[PDB]
């Protein structure tokens, strides 16, 4: 129990259900909300990304930034026998945490974690993880990447008519360099969703940007 992410680790083993998600998640959130703040998207943004799963039912998910697996497992328990989530991080630490999570909820055959930044391991999608377009893609890593990893998508031949762009904290921290871009766009259909930061009251949004072709 030495860091914030090791403690958030060991409450869920120690009081969650081996192989049940919903348990993981409501572990984590009672700890966090309560004990230690942590960036997780957590509950109440959670049923903002899980009506959009719903809605969309993607089959090759891309998530950028796994910190500890909270948003992994949440997305990988609504998926259907076949999907693929593919989550990148770039911290050897977190994604240590990340992993052992992810087996403990029970979501592991959905679930491709990879060690690496975002803008290295994206140009290798196609040739080494076989993907040909992505359904959907949970940005949620350090702000100033939304814009430049939107584009790199883009270039890489990633995106189809269709193809969902969801991006947490657009209000707090902000991300208004790739709001901007992806409003302004005639490529990008956009719905602002207004909710709360993570445990807290402060208020935060979610943007969804659906790509419409170059
Ligand atoms: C907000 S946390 C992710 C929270 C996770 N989506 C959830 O809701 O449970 C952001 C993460 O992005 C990772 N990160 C930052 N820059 C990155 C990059 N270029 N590529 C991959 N991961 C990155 C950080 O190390 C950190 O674990
Ligand atoms: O500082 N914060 O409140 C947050 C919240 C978040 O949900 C984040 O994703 C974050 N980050 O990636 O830097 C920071
Ligand atoms: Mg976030």
């Amino acid at each position: 129990g030495d860091t914030k992410e090791q403690r958030i680790l060991n409450h869920v083993l120690q009081h969650a259900e081996p192989g049940n998600a919903q348990s993981v998640l409501e572990a984590i959130d009672t700890y966090c909300e309560q004990k230690e703040w942590a960036m997780n998207v957590g509950d109440k943004k959670g049923k903002i990304v899980d009506a959009v799963i719903q809605e969309h039912q993607p089959s090759v998910l891309l998530e950028l930034g796994a910190y500890c697996g909270y948003s992994a497992v949440r997305m990988a328990r609504l998926l259907s026998p076949g999907a693929r989530l593919i989550t990148i991080e770039i911290n050897p630490d977190c994604a240590a945490i990340t992993q052992r999570m992810v087996d403990f909820a029970g979501v592991k055959d959905k679930v491709t974690l990879v060690v690496g930044a975002s803008q290295d391991i994206i140009p290798q999608l196609k040739k080494k993880y076989d993907v040909d377009t992505l359904d959907m893609v949970f940005l949620d890593h350090w702000k100033d990447r939304y814009l430049p990893d939107t584009l790199l998508l883009e270039e890489c031949g990633l995106l189809r008519k269709g193809t969902v762009l969801l991006a947490d904290n657009v209000i707090c921290p902000g991300a208004p360099d790739f709001l901007a871009h992806v409003r302004g766009s005639s490529c990008f259909e956009c719905t602002h969703y207004q909710s709360f930061l993570e445990y807290r009251e402060v208020v935060d949004g979610l943007e969804k940007a659906i790509y419409k072709g170059p």
